[PDB]
Protein backbone atom coordinates (compact mmCIF):
# COMPACT_ATOMS: atom_id res chain seq x y z
CA UNK A 1 0.00 0.00 0.00
CA UNK A 2 0.48 3.57 -0.45
CA UNK A 3 4.18 2.66 -1.77
CA UNK A 4 2.78 0.33 -3.70
CA UNK A 5 0.10 2.22 -5.07
CA UNK A 6 2.09 4.80 -6.77
CA UNK A 7 4.21 1.37 -8.12
CA UNK A 8 1.17 0.34 -10.03
CA UNK A 9 -0.22 3.74 -11.27
CA UNK A 10 3.52 4.37 -12.69
CA UNK A 11 3.35 1.00 -14.63
CA UNK A 12 -0.23 1.92 -15.69
CA UNK A 13 0.86 4.93 -17.65
CA UNK A 14 3.60 3.21 -18.96
CA UNK A 15 2.10 0.47 -20.71
CA UNK A 16 -0.04 0.96 -23.91
CA UNK A 17 -3.59 -0.86 -23.66
CA UNK A 18 -3.73 -2.83 -20.56
CA UNK A 19 -7.16 -4.91 -19.09
CA UNK A 20 -7.10 -6.27 -15.99
CA UNK A 21 -8.41 -9.26 -16.03
CA UNK A 22 -10.02 -12.72 -13.94
CA UNK A 23 -10.16 -15.95 -15.73
CA UNK A 24 -13.63 -17.03 -14.67
CA UNK A 25 -15.50 -13.74 -14.89
CA UNK A 26 -17.57 -13.50 -17.86
CA UNK A 27 -17.38 -9.92 -19.08
CA UNK A 28 -13.35 -9.43 -19.04
CA UNK A 29 -14.20 -12.18 -22.45
CA UNK A 30 -16.52 -9.50 -24.42
CA UNK A 31 -14.06 -7.00 -23.86
CA UNK A 32 -10.86 -8.82 -25.05
CA UNK A 33 -12.69 -10.70 -28.19
CA UNK A 34 -13.82 -6.42 -29.28
CA UNK A 35 -10.37 -5.51 -28.95
CA UNK A 36 -9.04 -9.06 -31.09
CA UNK A 37 -11.91 -8.38 -34.08
CA UNK A 38 -10.16 -4.40 -34.48
CA UNK A 39 -6.96 -5.52 -34.69
CA UNK A 40 -6.13 -3.50 -31.23
CA UNK A 41 -3.11 -5.41 -29.91
CA UNK A 42 -3.05 -4.95 -25.67
CA UNK A 43 -1.43 -6.84 -22.83
CA UNK A 44 -3.23 -8.61 -19.91
CA UNK A 45 -2.97 -9.21 -16.65
CA UNK A 46 -4.98 -12.30 -15.06
CA UNK A 47 -5.26 -11.23 -11.15
CA UNK A 48 -6.74 -14.87 -10.39
CA UNK A 49 -3.37 -16.21 -10.91
CA UNK A 50 -1.52 -13.98 -8.46
CA UNK A 51 -1.94 -14.47 -4.95
CA UNK A 52 -1.27 -11.09 -4.55
CA UNK A 53 -4.06 -10.10 -7.07
CA UNK A 54 -5.72 -9.32 -4.47
CA UNK A 55 -3.97 -6.45 -3.35
CA UNK A 56 -4.25 -5.60 -6.86
CA UNK A 57 -8.13 -5.64 -6.58
CA UNK A 58 -8.19 -3.41 -3.64
CA UNK A 59 -5.09 -1.22 -5.72
CA UNK A 60 -6.76 -0.37 -8.60
CA UNK A 61 -10.09 0.67 -6.49
CA UNK A 62 -7.67 3.49 -5.33
CA UNK A 63 -6.89 4.28 -8.40
CA UNK A 64 -10.09 4.36 -10.45
CA UNK A 65 -12.54 3.81 -8.00
CA UNK A 66 -14.55 0.68 -9.44
CA UNK A 67 -15.13 -2.34 -7.19
CA UNK A 68 -14.86 -4.88 -9.60
CA UNK A 69 -12.65 -5.90 -12.86
CA UNK A 70 -12.46 -5.24 -16.00
CA UNK A 71 -10.19 -2.73 -15.38
CA UNK A 72 -9.17 -0.88 -18.95
CA UNK A 73 -6.47 1.23 -19.37
CA UNK A 74 -5.12 3.33 -22.75
CA UNK A 75 -1.99 4.62 -21.83
CA UNK A 76 -2.87 5.60 -18.90
CA UNK A 77 -6.16 7.03 -19.66
CA UNK A 78 -8.70 5.21 -17.89
CA UNK A 79 -11.38 4.12 -20.24
CA UNK A 80 -13.76 2.48 -17.72
CA UNK A 81 -14.96 -1.35 -16.85
CA UNK A 82 -16.94 -3.65 -19.52
CA UNK A 83 -20.46 -1.02 -20.01
CA UNK A 84 -17.89 2.04 -20.47
CA UNK A 85 -15.82 0.63 -23.49
CA UNK A 86 -18.70 -0.73 -25.29
CA UNK A 87 -20.60 2.86 -25.80
CA UNK A 88 -17.62 4.06 -27.21
CA UNK A 89 -17.92 3.01 -31.38
CA UNK A 90 -16.10 0.67 -33.50
CA UNK A 91 -14.54 3.94 -35.10
CA UNK A 92 -12.97 6.00 -32.28
CA UNK A 93 -12.17 3.11 -30.02
CA UNK A 94 -9.56 2.17 -32.23
CA UNK A 95 -8.80 6.07 -32.83
CA UNK A 96 -8.43 6.27 -29.09
CA UNK A 97 -6.43 3.26 -28.73
CA UNK A 98 -3.61 5.04 -31.10
CA UNK A 99 -3.66 7.87 -29.16
CA UNK A 100 0.18 8.39 -28.77
CA UNK A 101 2.42 10.98 -28.25
CA UNK A 102 5.41 9.56 -29.12
CA UNK A 103 6.37 7.68 -31.91
CA UNK A 104 7.17 4.29 -30.47
CA UNK A 105 6.30 3.25 -26.60
CA UNK A 106 9.67 1.39 -26.25
CA UNK A 107 12.71 1.87 -28.74
CA UNK A 108 15.65 -0.90 -28.26
CA UNK A 109 19.36 -0.45 -28.41
CA UNK A 110 20.32 -3.43 -29.75
CA UNK A 111 19.17 -6.78 -31.33
CA UNK A 112 20.99 -9.28 -29.51
CA UNK A 113 19.54 -12.06 -27.45
CA UNK A 114 17.95 -9.81 -25.06
CA UNK A 115 17.07 -7.36 -27.04
CA UNK A 116 15.24 -9.53 -29.68
CA UNK A 117 13.41 -11.04 -26.43
CA UNK A 118 12.50 -8.03 -24.78
CA UNK A 119 11.17 -6.99 -27.44
CA UNK A 120 9.12 -10.01 -29.47
CA UNK A 121 7.31 -10.42 -25.56
CA UNK A 122 6.29 -6.26 -25.28
CA UNK A 123 4.76 -6.90 -29.11
CA UNK A 124 3.03 -9.69 -27.73
CA UNK A 125 1.32 -7.44 -25.12
CA UNK A 126 0.51 -4.63 -27.34
CA UNK A 127 3.41 -2.32 -27.39
CA UNK A 128 4.39 -0.55 -30.69
CA UNK A 129 8.20 -1.01 -30.67
CA UNK A 130 11.33 -0.48 -32.73
CA UNK A 131 14.63 -2.48 -32.45
CA UNK A 132 18.02 -0.85 -33.38
CA UNK A 133 20.67 -3.14 -34.53
CA UNK A 134 23.93 -1.93 -35.99
CA UNK A 135 27.41 -4.04 -36.15
CA UNK A 136 30.00 -1.82 -36.41
CA UNK A 137 32.71 -3.92 -38.19
CA UNK A 138 35.34 -5.06 -36.68
CA UNK A 139 38.70 -3.43 -37.47
CA UNK A 140 39.37 -6.47 -39.91
CA UNK A 141 36.07 -6.07 -41.96
CA UNK A 142 34.19 -8.82 -40.19
CA UNK A 143 29.85 -8.01 -40.03
CA UNK A 144 26.93 -9.95 -39.25
CA UNK A 145 23.11 -10.20 -39.42
CA UNK A 146 20.59 -9.51 -36.44
CA UNK A 147 20.89 -11.90 -33.81
CA UNK A 148 23.47 -10.35 -31.49
CA UNK A 149 27.02 -12.06 -29.99
CA UNK A 150 25.45 -15.41 -29.21
CA UNK A 151 24.27 -15.68 -32.80
CA UNK A 152 26.68 -14.96 -34.70
CA UNK A 153 30.03 -14.48 -33.19
CA UNK A 154 29.60 -16.52 -29.68
CA UNK A 155 27.39 -19.30 -28.42
CA UNK A 156 26.39 -20.62 -31.57
CA UNK A 157 29.35 -20.44 -33.39
CA UNK A 158 32.09 -21.80 -30.65
CA UNK A 159 29.73 -24.94 -29.32
CA UNK A 160 29.76 -26.34 -33.42
CA UNK A 161 33.47 -25.98 -33.23
CA UNK A 162 33.51 -27.25 -30.01
CA UNK A 163 31.40 -30.25 -31.39
CA UNK A 164 33.56 -30.48 -34.23
CA UNK A 165 36.36 -30.77 -31.57
CA UNK A 166 34.87 -33.15 -29.68
CA UNK A 167 34.18 -36.17 -32.50
CA UNK A 168 37.86 -35.73 -33.26
CA UNK A 169 38.34 -38.07 -30.40
CA UNK A 170 34.87 -39.36 -30.30
CA UNK A 171 36.56 -41.07 -33.67
CA UNK A 172 39.59 -42.39 -31.50
CA UNK A 173 37.33 -43.83 -29.44
CA UNK A 174 35.36 -45.75 -31.78
CA UNK A 175 38.06 -48.27 -32.84
CA UNK A 176 38.05 -49.49 -29.40
CA UNK A 177 34.15 -49.84 -30.01
CA UNK A 178 34.80 -52.33 -32.75
CA UNK A 179 35.08 -49.73 -36.07
CA UNK A 180 37.67 -49.93 -38.59
CA UNK A 181 37.82 -46.30 -38.46
CA UNK A 182 40.86 -44.27 -39.99
CA UNK A 183 39.46 -40.90 -40.09
CA UNK A 184 41.12 -38.20 -42.68
CA UNK A 185 42.06 -34.34 -42.76
CA UNK A 186 39.66 -31.55 -41.27
CA UNK A 187 38.68 -29.12 -44.10
CA UNK A 188 38.29 -25.86 -41.88
CA UNK A 189 36.45 -24.05 -44.75
CA UNK A 190 34.05 -26.90 -45.53
CA UNK A 191 33.28 -26.47 -41.41
CA UNK A 192 32.84 -22.60 -41.40
CA UNK A 193 30.65 -22.48 -44.37
CA UNK A 194 28.19 -25.21 -42.71
CA UNK A 195 28.16 -22.90 -39.39
CA UNK A 196 27.71 -19.48 -41.35
CA UNK A 197 24.66 -21.69 -42.61
CA UNK A 198 23.40 -22.20 -39.71
CA UNK A 199 23.98 -18.35 -38.45
CA UNK A 200 22.38 -17.07 -41.91
CA UNK A 201 19.30 -19.44 -40.87
CA UNK A 202 19.14 -17.93 -37.61
CA UNK A 203 19.41 -14.42 -38.73
CA UNK A 204 16.60 -14.56 -41.01
CA UNK A 205 14.37 -16.34 -38.34
CA UNK A 206 14.78 -13.80 -35.87
CA UNK A 207 14.19 -10.83 -38.43
CA UNK A 208 11.11 -12.94 -39.40
CA UNK A 209 10.27 -13.08 -35.86
CA UNK A 210 10.31 -9.27 -35.58
CA UNK A 211 8.19 -8.72 -38.31
CA UNK A 212 5.57 -11.47 -37.49
CA UNK A 213 5.20 -9.57 -34.22
CA UNK A 214 4.79 -5.98 -35.33
CA UNK A 215 8.70 -5.30 -34.44
CA UNK A 216 9.83 -2.31 -36.49
CA UNK A 217 13.07 -3.59 -36.86
CA UNK A 218 15.28 -1.03 -38.13
CA UNK A 219 18.87 -1.61 -39.68
CA UNK A 220 20.53 1.18 -37.68
CA UNK A 221 23.01 2.85 -34.59
CA UNK A 222 21.58 4.33 -31.87
CA UNK A 223 22.24 7.32 -29.77
CA UNK A 224 20.31 8.65 -27.26
CA UNK A 225 19.54 12.29 -27.36
CA UNK A 226 17.34 12.69 -24.43
CA UNK A 227 14.83 11.05 -22.39
CA UNK A 228 12.05 10.88 -25.25
CA UNK A 229 14.16 10.88 -27.90
CA UNK A 230 16.52 8.88 -29.94
CA UNK A 231 18.94 9.46 -32.71
CA UNK A 232 19.44 6.90 -35.48
CA UNK A 233 22.15 6.91 -38.19
CA UNK A 234 21.66 4.24 -40.80
CA UNK A 235 23.51 1.84 -43.23
CA UNK A 236 23.49 4.37 -46.01
CA UNK A 237 25.03 7.77 -43.98
CA UNK A 238 21.72 9.05 -42.33
CA UNK A 239 20.15 10.43 -39.73
CA UNK A 240 16.64 10.61 -38.23
CA UNK A 241 15.12 10.84 -34.36
CA UNK A 242 12.56 9.10 -33.70
CA UNK A 243 10.65 9.63 -29.72
CA UNK A 244 9.55 6.75 -27.52
CA UNK A 245 7.87 6.54 -23.92
CA UNK A 246 10.70 4.11 -22.76
CA UNK A 247 14.44 3.30 -23.98
CA UNK A 248 15.87 0.20 -23.40
CA UNK A 249 19.64 0.26 -23.71
CA UNK A 250 20.51 -3.64 -25.07
CA UNK A 251 23.71 -3.11 -26.47
CA UNK A 252 26.09 -5.61 -25.27
CA UNK A 253 30.21 -5.45 -25.21
CA UNK A 254 32.79 -5.90 -28.00
CA UNK A 255 36.43 -7.86 -27.43
CA UNK A 256 39.19 -5.77 -25.91
CA UNK A 257 42.30 -5.45 -27.71
CA UNK A 258 45.10 -4.58 -25.52
CA UNK A 259 46.73 -0.81 -27.02
CA UNK A 260 49.98 -2.54 -28.48
CA UNK A 261 51.48 -2.18 -31.91
CA UNK A 262 49.83 -4.34 -34.25
CA UNK A 263 46.98 -5.37 -31.68
CA UNK A 264 43.96 -4.05 -34.31
CA UNK A 265 45.55 -4.35 -37.94
CA UNK A 266 47.58 -7.99 -37.59
CA UNK A 267 45.37 -10.14 -34.70
CA UNK A 268 41.76 -10.97 -34.55
CA UNK A 269 39.26 -11.76 -32.11
CA UNK A 270 35.91 -13.88 -31.37
CA UNK A 271 34.11 -11.85 -33.93
CA UNK A 272 36.51 -12.79 -37.04
CA UNK A 273 37.18 -16.24 -35.70
CA UNK A 274 33.56 -17.80 -36.83
CA UNK A 275 33.75 -17.10 -40.23
CA UNK A 276 37.76 -16.70 -41.24
CA UNK A 277 38.54 -18.27 -44.91
CA UNK A 278 41.35 -19.72 -44.45
CA UNK A 279 43.04 -22.36 -41.54
CA UNK A 280 43.82 -20.03 -38.95
CA UNK A 281 47.35 -22.15 -39.00
CA UNK A 282 49.84 -21.77 -36.14
CA UNK A 283 47.70 -19.98 -33.95
CA UNK A 284 48.64 -18.09 -30.31
CA UNK A 285 45.54 -17.13 -27.68
CA UNK A 286 46.50 -14.17 -25.82
CA UNK A 287 44.50 -14.08 -22.14
CA UNK A 288 42.99 -16.94 -20.16
CA UNK A 289 39.15 -16.04 -20.05
CA UNK A 290 36.45 -18.37 -21.03
CA UNK A 291 36.70 -17.30 -24.84
CA UNK A 292 40.64 -17.63 -25.21
CA UNK A 293 40.70 -21.28 -23.48
CA UNK A 294 37.76 -22.55 -25.41
CA UNK A 295 39.00 -21.45 -28.70
CA UNK A 296 42.00 -22.92 -28.12
CA UNK A 297 40.45 -25.91 -26.69
CA UNK A 298 38.59 -26.67 -29.87
CA UNK A 299 41.42 -25.25 -32.50
CA UNK A 300 43.62 -27.68 -30.94
CA UNK A 301 41.56 -31.01 -31.31
CA UNK A 302 40.80 -29.38 -35.02
CA UNK A 303 44.37 -29.84 -36.08
CA UNK A 304 45.92 -26.30 -34.91
CA UNK A 305 49.66 -25.78 -33.43
CA UNK A 306 47.57 -23.62 -30.50
CA UNK A 307 49.96 -21.72 -27.93
CA UNK A 308 47.86 -19.52 -25.12
CA UNK A 309 49.65 -16.76 -23.48
CA UNK A 310 48.39 -16.42 -20.07
CA UNK A 311 49.64 -12.72 -17.93
CA UNK A 312 49.17 -14.66 -14.41
CA UNK A 313 46.27 -17.43 -13.11
CA UNK A 314 43.42 -19.23 -15.69
CA UNK A 315 40.23 -18.40 -15.76
CA UNK A 316 40.21 -15.37 -12.87
CA UNK A 317 37.01 -15.17 -10.57
CA UNK A 318 36.11 -19.05 -11.19
CA UNK A 319 37.36 -22.07 -8.73
CA UNK A 320 40.84 -22.01 -8.95
CA UNK A 321 41.07 -25.22 -8.35
CA UNK A 322 38.78 -26.27 -10.96
CA UNK A 323 40.49 -23.94 -13.74
CA UNK A 324 43.78 -25.84 -12.35
CA UNK A 325 42.01 -29.19 -13.47
CA UNK A 326 41.01 -27.56 -17.16
CA UNK A 327 44.29 -26.21 -17.62
CA UNK A 328 46.04 -29.10 -16.78
CA UNK A 329 44.02 -31.40 -19.10
CA UNK A 330 44.22 -28.86 -22.10
CA UNK A 331 47.85 -29.08 -21.30
CA UNK A 332 47.79 -32.81 -21.63
CA UNK A 333 46.56 -33.03 -24.71
CA UNK A 334 48.47 -30.53 -26.85
CA UNK A 335 47.85 -26.93 -26.10
CA UNK A 336 51.15 -25.18 -25.04
CA UNK A 337 50.80 -22.66 -22.11
CA UNK A 338 53.36 -19.79 -21.70
CA UNK A 339 52.70 -18.09 -18.25
CA UNK A 340 53.47 -15.56 -17.28
CA UNK A 341 53.64 -13.41 -20.65
CA UNK A 342 51.79 -10.38 -21.90
CA UNK A 343 52.60 -9.88 -25.72
CA UNK A 344 53.94 -6.46 -26.30
CA UNK A 345 54.47 -6.01 -30.22
CA UNK A 346 52.65 -7.94 -33.25
CA UNK A 347 54.70 -7.02 -36.27
CA UNK A 348 54.22 -8.72 -39.67
CA UNK A 349 56.54 -10.61 -41.28
CA UNK A 350 54.90 -11.91 -44.86
CA UNK A 351 51.40 -11.68 -46.41
CA UNK A 352 48.43 -13.83 -46.91
CA UNK A 353 48.33 -14.88 -50.49
CA UNK A 354 44.44 -16.59 -51.60
CA UNK A 355 47.06 -16.59 -55.07
CA UNK A 356 47.63 -18.66 -54.16
CA UNK A 357 46.86 -20.76 -51.17
CA UNK A 358 49.27 -19.68 -48.10
CA UNK A 359 49.23 -18.25 -45.19
CA UNK A 360 50.97 -15.00 -43.20
CA UNK A 361 53.46 -14.91 -40.86
CA UNK A 362 53.33 -12.36 -37.50
CA UNK A 363 56.07 -12.41 -35.28
CA UNK A 364 54.83 -11.31 -31.52
CA UNK A 365 57.41 -10.23 -28.77
CA UNK A 366 56.79 -9.85 -25.15
CA UNK A 367 58.71 -9.96 -21.61
CA UNK A 368 58.42 -13.25 -19.69
CA UNK A 369 58.26 -11.01 -16.68
CA UNK A 370 62.18 -11.48 -15.08
CA UNK A 371 62.76 -10.77 -17.48
CA UNK A 372 63.93 -12.80 -20.46
CA UNK A 373 62.48 -11.78 -23.77
CA UNK A 374 59.63 -13.44 -25.65
CA UNK A 375 59.47 -13.68 -29.51
CA UNK A 376 58.00 -16.69 -31.56
CA UNK A 377 56.07 -16.61 -34.74
CA UNK A 378 52.42 -17.10 -35.96
CA UNK A 379 49.86 -17.65 -38.40
CA UNK A 380 47.11 -16.16 -35.97
CA UNK A 381 47.46 -13.82 -33.18
CA UNK A 382 44.00 -14.34 -31.66
CA UNK A 383 43.03 -11.64 -28.96
CA UNK A 384 40.83 -13.12 -25.86
CA UNK A 385 41.38 -10.63 -23.30
CA UNK A 386 38.18 -8.97 -22.13
CA UNK A 387 35.08 -7.83 -23.48
CA UNK A 388 33.86 -4.13 -22.96
CA UNK A 389 30.32 -2.68 -22.42
CA UNK A 390 29.20 -0.71 -25.54
CA UNK A 391 28.00 2.82 -23.22
CA UNK A 392 30.50 5.51 -25.21
CA UNK A 393 29.17 6.50 -28.39
CA UNK A 394 25.54 6.34 -27.19
CA UNK A 395 24.60 9.59 -25.80
CA UNK A 396 24.33 8.31 -22.15
CA UNK A 397 26.25 11.76 -21.19
CA UNK A 398 22.78 13.35 -22.47
CA UNK A 399 20.32 11.73 -19.83
CA UNK A 400 22.82 11.34 -17.75
CA UNK A 401 22.56 7.75 -17.36
CA UNK A 402 25.08 6.71 -14.20
CA UNK A 403 27.50 3.94 -14.68
CA UNK A 404 30.34 1.70 -12.88
CA UNK A 405 33.79 0.44 -14.76
CA UNK A 406 32.02 1.06 -17.80
CA UNK A 407 28.59 -1.27 -17.10
CA UNK A 408 24.57 0.98 -16.78
CA UNK A 409 23.81 0.88 -13.33
CA UNK A 410 20.30 -0.46 -12.55
CA UNK A 411 18.15 -1.27 -9.80
CA UNK A 412 16.47 -4.97 -9.84
CA UNK A 413 13.63 -4.08 -12.39
CA UNK A 414 16.93 -3.23 -14.76
CA UNK A 415 15.98 0.59 -14.33
CA UNK A 416 18.67 2.98 -14.59
CA UNK A 417 18.63 6.28 -12.44
CA UNK A 418 16.25 8.27 -15.08
CA UNK A 419 13.05 6.36 -14.75
CA UNK A 420 12.22 5.46 -18.31
CA UNK A 421 15.94 3.84 -19.30
CA UNK A 422 16.22 0.45 -18.49
CA UNK A 423 19.09 -1.56 -19.22
CA UNK A 424 19.54 -5.28 -19.75
CA UNK A 425 21.71 -8.37 -20.74
CA UNK A 426 25.40 -7.89 -20.67
CA UNK A 427 25.94 -3.86 -20.31
CA UNK A 428 23.87 -3.91 -16.91
CA UNK A 429 26.08 -4.26 -14.08
CA UNK A 430 23.46 -6.71 -13.15
CA UNK A 431 25.26 -10.55 -13.53
CA UNK A 432 27.38 -12.89 -15.18
CA UNK A 433 27.34 -11.90 -18.48
CA UNK A 434 24.99 -15.20 -20.44
CA UNK A 435 22.49 -15.74 -23.21
CA UNK A 436 19.50 -16.82 -20.89
CA UNK A 437 19.91 -14.23 -18.39
CA UNK A 438 19.97 -11.93 -20.94
CA UNK A 439 16.56 -13.17 -22.14
CA UNK A 440 15.12 -13.65 -19.17
CA UNK A 441 15.44 -10.47 -18.06
CA UNK A 442 14.18 -9.17 -21.29
CA UNK A 443 11.02 -11.62 -20.94
CA UNK A 444 10.45 -10.08 -17.42
CA UNK A 445 10.19 -6.39 -18.11
CA UNK A 446 8.15 -7.02 -20.98
CA UNK A 447 6.07 -8.46 -18.19
CA UNK A 448 6.32 -5.20 -15.92
CA UNK A 449 5.84 -2.27 -18.75
CA UNK A 450 3.13 -3.48 -20.74
CA UNK A 451 0.93 -5.92 -18.14
CA UNK A 452 1.66 -4.22 -15.32
CA UNK A 453 3.18 -7.73 -13.52
CA UNK A 454 5.43 -7.68 -10.49
CA UNK A 455 7.98 -10.90 -11.50
CA UNK A 456 11.17 -9.88 -10.74
CA UNK A 457 14.60 -11.57 -12.68
CA UNK A 458 16.39 -14.01 -10.31
CA UNK A 459 20.43 -13.19 -10.48
CA UNK A 460 21.02 -15.97 -7.62
CA UNK A 461 21.83 -19.74 -8.53
CA UNK A 462 23.20 -19.21 -11.73
CA UNK A 463 24.38 -21.64 -13.86
CA UNK A 464 28.05 -21.81 -16.17
CA UNK A 465 29.52 -23.74 -18.46
CA UNK A 466 32.61 -23.47 -20.10
CA UNK A 467 33.07 -25.49 -23.27
CA UNK A 468 36.78 -26.55 -22.71
CA UNK A 469 37.95 -29.47 -24.12
CA UNK A 470 36.56 -31.41 -21.08
CA UNK A 471 33.31 -28.78 -20.11
CA UNK A 472 33.27 -27.77 -16.74
CA UNK A 473 29.59 -26.26 -15.38
CA UNK A 474 29.51 -24.51 -11.96
CA UNK A 475 26.65 -22.99 -9.72
CA UNK A 476 26.93 -21.33 -6.67
CA UNK A 477 30.28 -20.46 -4.44
CA UNK A 478 33.46 -21.14 -5.51
CA UNK A 479 35.44 -22.88 -2.78
CA UNK A 480 37.77 -19.92 -1.96
CA UNK A 481 34.68 -17.66 -1.71
CA UNK A 482 32.49 -19.59 0.02
CA UNK A 483 35.35 -20.09 2.70
CA UNK A 484 36.01 -16.36 3.05
CA UNK A 485 32.03 -15.65 2.78
CA UNK A 486 30.84 -18.13 5.38
CA UNK A 487 34.22 -18.89 7.81
CA UNK A 488 36.88 -22.03 6.92
CA UNK A 489 34.71 -23.29 10.43
CA UNK A 490 31.60 -23.76 8.38
CA UNK A 491 32.59 -25.18 5.35
CA UNK A 492 32.65 -28.94 4.40
CA UNK A 493 33.68 -29.86 0.70
CA UNK A 494 32.80 -33.06 -0.75
CA UNK A 495 34.30 -34.57 -3.35
CA UNK A 496 35.24 -37.50 -5.88
CA UNK A 497 37.57 -37.60 -8.90
CA UNK A 498 35.93 -40.55 -11.43
CA UNK A 499 35.75 -42.22 -14.69
CA UNK A 500 32.44 -42.06 -17.16
CA UNK A 501 31.73 -46.01 -17.99
CA UNK A 502 32.21 -44.87 -21.87
CA UNK A 503 35.96 -44.40 -21.36
CA UNK A 504 37.18 -47.28 -19.92
CA UNK A 505 36.93 -49.68 -23.23
CA UNK A 506 38.94 -46.81 -24.80
CA UNK A 507 41.76 -46.25 -22.08
CA UNK A 508 41.62 -42.60 -21.52
CA UNK A 509 43.47 -40.98 -18.10
CA UNK A 510 41.43 -42.62 -15.35
CA UNK A 511 40.05 -39.89 -12.07
CA UNK A 512 40.74 -37.26 -14.49
CA UNK A 513 36.38 -36.02 -14.33
CA UNK A 514 35.68 -34.53 -11.30
CA UNK A 515 33.09 -33.43 -8.65
CA UNK A 516 32.63 -31.45 -5.59
CA UNK A 517 29.82 -30.25 -3.52
CA UNK A 518 30.38 -27.23 -1.44
CA UNK A 519 28.34 -26.82 1.99
CA UNK A 520 27.74 -24.32 4.49
CA UNK A 521 27.20 -26.26 7.77
CA UNK A 522 25.95 -23.12 9.63
CA UNK A 523 22.71 -23.53 7.48
CA UNK A 524 21.58 -26.90 7.43
CA UNK A 525 24.40 -28.06 5.15
CA UNK A 526 23.19 -25.69 2.31
CA UNK A 527 24.80 -26.78 -0.48
CA UNK A 528 26.42 -23.18 -1.40
CA UNK A 529 28.41 -24.48 -4.38
CA UNK A 530 28.15 -27.27 -7.25
CA UNK A 531 31.02 -27.69 -9.34
CA UNK A 532 31.71 -30.82 -12.30
CA UNK A 533 34.14 -31.10 -14.50
CA UNK A 534 33.47 -33.72 -17.41
CA UNK A 535 31.87 -34.42 -20.21
CA UNK A 536 27.99 -32.83 -20.66
CA UNK A 537 28.71 -30.74 -17.75
CA UNK A 538 25.63 -28.29 -19.49
CA UNK A 539 23.72 -31.10 -18.76
CA UNK A 540 25.09 -32.40 -15.87
CA UNK A 541 24.71 -29.33 -14.15
CA UNK A 542 21.51 -27.69 -15.35
CA UNK A 543 18.72 -29.52 -12.91
CA UNK A 544 20.93 -28.85 -9.85
CA UNK A 545 20.38 -25.67 -10.56
CA UNK A 546 16.53 -25.89 -9.79
CA UNK A 547 17.04 -27.53 -6.67
CA UNK A 548 19.96 -24.59 -5.13
CA UNK A 549 16.69 -22.39 -6.18
CA UNK A 550 14.67 -24.51 -3.28
CA UNK A 551 17.28 -24.31 -1.01
CA UNK A 552 19.30 -28.00 -1.62
CA UNK A 553 21.05 -29.50 1.77
CA UNK A 554 23.82 -32.28 1.57
CA UNK A 555 21.04 -34.77 2.70
CA UNK A 556 18.43 -33.75 -0.51
CA UNK A 557 21.30 -34.58 -2.59
CA UNK A 558 21.80 -38.33 -0.74
CA UNK A 559 18.39 -39.40 -0.59
CA UNK A 560 17.90 -37.96 -4.46
CA UNK A 561 18.32 -42.16 -5.74
CA UNK A 562 21.11 -42.15 -9.22
CA UNK A 563 20.72 -42.87 -12.75
CA UNK A 564 22.95 -45.64 -13.98
CA UNK A 565 25.27 -45.40 -15.73
CA UNK A 566 25.76 -41.34 -15.87
CA UNK A 567 28.36 -39.43 -14.83
CA UNK A 568 25.77 -36.93 -13.28
CA UNK A 569 24.69 -40.05 -10.87
CA UNK A 570 28.49 -39.05 -8.56
CA UNK A 571 26.34 -36.35 -6.68
CA UNK A 572 23.94 -38.41 -5.04
CA UNK A 573 26.52 -40.84 -3.56
CA UNK A 574 29.22 -38.52 -2.39
CA UNK A 575 31.07 -38.99 1.11
CA UNK A 576 34.71 -38.30 0.74
CA UNK A 577 35.61 -34.44 2.51
CA UNK A 578 38.52 -32.67 2.44
CA UNK A 579 38.69 -32.12 6.04
CA UNK A 580 39.52 -35.59 6.44
CA UNK A 581 42.25 -35.99 3.99
CA UNK A 582 41.08 -39.21 2.36
CA UNK A 583 41.66 -39.53 -1.35
CA UNK A 584 38.77 -39.01 -3.71
C1 LIG B 1 32.93 -16.28 -27.74
C2 LIG B 1 31.73 -16.14 -26.88
C3 LIG B 1 31.06 -17.27 -26.44
C4 LIG B 1 29.98 -17.16 -25.58
N1 LIG B 1 29.34 -18.26 -25.22
C5 LIG B 1 28.31 -18.25 -24.46
C6 LIG B 1 27.64 -19.45 -24.05
O1 LIG B 1 27.99 -20.58 -24.43
N2 LIG B 1 26.59 -19.36 -23.27
C7 LIG B 1 26.07 -18.22 -22.85
O2 LIG B 1 25.04 -18.20 -22.09
N3 LIG B 1 26.66 -17.09 -23.24
C8 LIG B 1 27.76 -17.03 -23.99
N4 LIG B 1 28.36 -15.83 -24.31
C9 LIG B 1 27.74 -14.61 -23.78
C10 LIG B 1 26.55 -14.21 -24.61
O3 LIG B 1 27.04 -14.22 -25.94
C11 LIG B 1 26.13 -12.84 -24.18
O4 LIG B 1 25.85 -12.92 -22.78
C12 LIG B 1 24.87 -12.36 -24.90
O5 LIG B 1 25.17 -12.25 -26.27
C13 LIG B 1 24.44 -10.96 -24.48
O6 LIG B 1 23.26 -10.56 -25.12
P1 LIG B 1 22.95 -9.01 -25.11
O7 LIG B 1 21.58 -8.89 -25.77
O8 LIG B 1 23.11 -8.42 -23.76
O9 LIG B 1 24.20 -8.38 -25.95
P2 LIG B 1 24.45 -8.75 -27.49
O10 LIG B 1 23.89 -10.06 -27.97
O11 LIG B 1 25.80 -8.59 -28.01
O12 LIG B 1 23.55 -7.60 -28.18
C14 LIG B 1 24.06 -6.34 -28.63
C15 LIG B 1 23.73 -6.05 -30.10
O13 LIG B 1 23.61 -4.62 -30.23
C16 LIG B 1 24.42 -4.09 -31.26
N5 LIG B 1 24.70 -2.66 -30.92
C17 LIG B 1 25.67 -2.18 -30.13
N6 LIG B 1 25.62 -0.81 -30.00
C18 LIG B 1 24.56 -0.43 -30.72
C19 LIG B 1 23.93 0.88 -30.96
N7 LIG B 1 24.45 1.96 -30.41
N8 LIG B 1 22.87 0.89 -31.75
C20 LIG B 1 22.35 -0.27 -32.29
N9 LIG B 1 22.86 -1.51 -32.11
C21 LIG B 1 23.96 -1.64 -31.32
C22 LIG B 1 25.53 -5.09 -31.31
O14 LIG B 1 26.09 -5.01 -32.60
C23 LIG B 1 24.84 -6.41 -31.04
O15 LIG B 1 24.28 -7.04 -32.19
C24 LIG B 1 29.49 -15.84 -25.15
C25 LIG B 1 30.15 -14.70 -25.65
C26 LIG B 1 31.26 -14.83 -26.46
C27 LIG B 1 31.97 -13.60 -26.91
AU1 LIG C 1 32.37 -38.06 -16.23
Amino acid sequence: SAEQVEKLRNKINNAAVLVFAKSFCPYCKKVMERFNNLKIPFGYLDLDLKKNGSDYQKMLQEITGRTTVPQVFFRGEFIGGCDDVMAIDDDTIVKKANEMKYDYDMVIIGGGSGGLALAKESAKSGAKVALLDFVVPTPMGTTWGLGGTCVNVGCIPKKLMHQAALLNHYMEDAKSFGWDVDKGPHDWVKMVEGIQDHIHALNFGYRSSMMNANVKYLNALGEIVDPHTIKTTNKQGIVKNITTNTIIVATGERPRYPPIPGAKEYGITSDDLFTLDHNPGKTLCVGASYVSLECAGFLSSIGCDVTVMVRSIFLRGFDQQMAGLISDYIAKYGVKFVRPCVPTSVRCLEEYDPESGKLAIYEVEGKHEDGTPFKDTFNTVLFAVGRDPCTTNIGLQNVDVKTTNGRVVVDDEERTNVPNIYAIGDVSNAGYQLTPLAIQAGKNLARRLYTADDCRTDYTNVPTTVFTPLEYGCIGLSEENAISKFGEDNIEVFHSYFQPLEWTVPHRPDNTCYAKLIINKQDDNRVVGFHVFGPNAGEVTQGYAVAMHLGARKEDFDRTIGIHPTCSETFTTLRVTKSSGASA
